[PDB]
Order: structure tokens, then sequence, then C-alpha cells
């Protein structure tokens, strides 16, 4: 793909983040904390799931951006409506405002309704994530592989701004506290 030029500067949004989660100084990281982060509650966090928004709005235009996925065992990335739900349970479909991958029990798939399978030869350490707001796409490259398409939503119905949308995964297993790391330009 030739998107690196729309690259974005993309930081997270700490009043979206589940409580749990620890955001670092220059909003470039998250990973899930052992407790409680000792923040108030607020109707913006996600209450169920350990996940956060990017701070940027996008209404407009062609925007590129670029995810560590290192060591991780599950995880869900993408872009989501500024408007969707924050409390109790949902699924990541594009009814619901949300356009995602994830990987999650040794597979990767798209976040379609039902999910949609995804065919990777080489495990991603870094996921590059392009929208085009204008031709309603979002695209997800894999850029361990020379950059990789993984997959194409198109027809895409935003219905309002979108937001960065990230999701580091429970850490039940002890094998996937890694952190999410949005990586240089
Ligand atoms: C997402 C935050 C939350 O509701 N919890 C409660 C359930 C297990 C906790 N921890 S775990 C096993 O390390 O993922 C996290």
């Amino acid at each position: 793909h030739h998107h690196h030029h729309h690259m974005v500067h993309i930081t997270l949004d700490r009043n979206t983040a589940n409580s749990w989660l620890i955001i670092s100084k220059d909003r470039r990281q998250v990973r899930m904390g052992d407790t409680h982060q000792n923040v108030s509650d607020n109707k913006e966090r996600f209450s169920n799931y350990p996940m956060v928004l990017g701070a940027q709005r996008f209404s407009s235009g062609k925007m590129y951006w670029e995810v560590d996925v290192t060591q991780k065992e599950a995880w869900d990335l993408g872009v989501c409506r500024d408007s969707v739900q924050r409390k109790g349970q949902f699924s990541l479909s594009p009814e619901n405002g949300f356009w995602t991958i994830w990987l999650w029990q040794d597979s990767y798939e798209a976040g379609t309704s039902p999910q949609t399978t995804l065919h990777i030869q080489v495990p991603p350490c870094q996921i590059g994530i392009f929208v085009d707001y204008e031709a309603g796409v979002v695209s997800f490259y894999n850029i361990t592989d020379h950059g990789s398409l993984i997959y194409t939503f198109s027809e895409c119905v935003f219905a309002g701004p979108l937001r960065p949308f990230f999701n580091v995964g429970f850490n039940y297993s002890g094998g996937n506290a890694a952190p999410l790391k949005l990586c240089p330009l």
C-alpha cells in the first residue's frame, strides 16, 4: 500500500478508558493494570471491556496510523462512531458502530456480523489502519509482512464522527499483559 503519507499522530483519551487501564504519560501506550487504577467513574468509560478511544475525531479525508501488538494473545483494533454504547455488553459490528479486526484464541477475525475468518500467514507484530471517510472504507495492513492487506470494510455507513478504537483484551491466561503501542511516523 501507499497510504503512509496520510499518517496522523493518534493519542489516547484517558477519560474514555476502562478504569483498569494504564495509559502512558505520552498517551501513546495502553495496558491492563492488575486492579482498578484509582480514577472516578464517568459516562464515557467502557465498563465491561478493556477498551479506550483515541482523542482525535475524523469526519472527512484520509487517515493512517500503526499499532504494535507484539506478544499479545488477544486484542481488538479499528475505528468506531463517537456515539457507540459504553456500558454493558455489546458485539463489535458495523450495525453497532464499529469497524474492527481482532485476535482471539489463535485466530484473526473481522468484526462483521457474523464475524469473518481472516487468512494471515505471518502473525503481525504491527497493524496499519487506513480510513477513507468519503469513500466509506476501513482497511487493515500487516506491517510485519511488507504491508500486505488483511481486510477491507467497504460500503461503510459511518453515520457520525469516527474515533480510533482499541481493546487490550483480558489477561485471564497471564500471557496477555503486554501493551498496545501507537508506533512513530
Ligand atoms: C476489564 C476489567 C475488568 O472488568 N476485570 C474484571 C474481570 C477480570 C479482571 N482482570 S484480568 C483476568 O486480568 O483480565 C478485569
